[PDB]
């Protein structure tokens, strides 16, 4: 039971602070399971982003080790090239050894100068990770540093604080009632199928069946254009001038929940869950983003989701465990 906490920005955003180096040098950076890669700006980089965020100087720390070869990572949203080193990463009080990550010497744009983090560190498999990279749970893994080969998330509402990332372990008082184990279809991201979304008992969208990514990284619950556009004038959210799906106030009192059904068993995710509340105004949390992959159309459990089920992603079984919150 190694724990990371993690600080809840406006709901919008969930990161931690790790070491690098040693002496330790810190940063915040996303704990991400829709990425593999780990990288933090580094003092050759003079992007924007990078004159108003942590960047680390190899030059400090004794255990650094320099490579030949560079990392191009493509977000989506902001991008990073750089290069790949090797150090000793203090992550929730483990001290991963031999950590490659990447190092930032450009970071294209303004996205990231305006983000509360310095750089990602991705929990997805290594498949996806771009130049090879070893993720670093991969990395603690092979090393022994965890007893288990899985992790699980917490993240709290509106601000609150007791977000957590328990790596190789999995806390009952998280969660009530049984978990239940959803097992991933592509190893890449933590994908799996979602039977059908229903709303008062019809299938509103993705009535076939789809693919779905467990994602901390998004705040939202992104689908298809298409099928989203149904699901917002479902919840009486229409567009605004601003180019905005905002809905009434007056409206998450009465409306139904909104109900996925992943491997047979129903996880509703209720309104006050889905309509998101921004200074008076009531915005929902469905976003359209078509996404094809070969296996099609994606949609993202985002935190949206994740904020109402304790997540255990198990790495040794390849599978997701769900429960309801406490």
């Amino acid at each position: 039971v190694d724990e990371q906490p993690l600080e809840n920005y406006l709901d919008m955003e969930y990161f931690g602070t790790i070491g690098i180096g040693t002496p330790a040098q810190d940063f915040t950076v996303v704990f991400d399971t829709g990425s593999s890669n780990l990288w933090v700006p580094s003092v050759y980089c003079s992007s924007l982003a990078c004159t108003n965020h942590n960047r680390f100087n190899p030059e400090d720390s004794s255990t650094y080790q320099s490579t030949s070869e560079t990392v191009s990572i493509t977000y989506g949203t902001g991008s990073m090239t750089g290069i790949l080193g090797y150090d000793t990463v203090q992550v929730g009080g483990i001290s991963d050894t031999n950590q490659i990550f990447g190092l930032s010497e450009t970071e294209p744009g303004s996205f990231l100068y305006y983000a509360p983090f310095d750089g990602i560190l991705g929990l997805a498999y290594p498949s996806i990770s771009s130049s090879g990279a070893t993720p670093v749970f991969d990395n603690i893994w092979n090393q022994g540093l965890v007893s288990q080969d899985l992790f699980s998330v917490y993240l709290s509402a509106d601000d609150q604080s007791g977000s957590v990332v328990i790596f190789g372990g999995i806390d009952s008082s998280y969660y009530t009632g049984s978990l239940n184990w959803v097992p991933v279809t592509v190893e890449g991201y933590w994908q799996i199928t979602v039977d059908s979304i229903t709303m008062n008992g019809e299938a509103i969208a993705c009535a076939e069946g789809c693919q779905a990514i467990v994602d901390t990284g998004t705040s939202l619950l992104t689908g298809p254009t298409s099928p989203i556009a149904n699901i917002q004038s479902d919840i009486g959210a229409s567009e605004n001038s601003d180019g905005d799906m905002v809905v009434s106030c007056s409206a998450i009192s009465s409306l139904p929940d909104i109900v996925f059904t992943i491997n047979g068993v129903q996880y509703p995710v209720p309104p006050s869950a889905y309509i998101l509340q921004s200074e008076g105004s009531c915005i929902s949390g469905f976003q359209g983003m078509n996404v094809p992959t070969e296996s099609g159309e994606l949609w993202i459990l985002g935190d949206v989701f994740i904020r109402q089920y304790f997540t255990v992603f198990d790495r040794a079984n390849n599978q997701v465990g769900l429960a309801p919150v406490a």
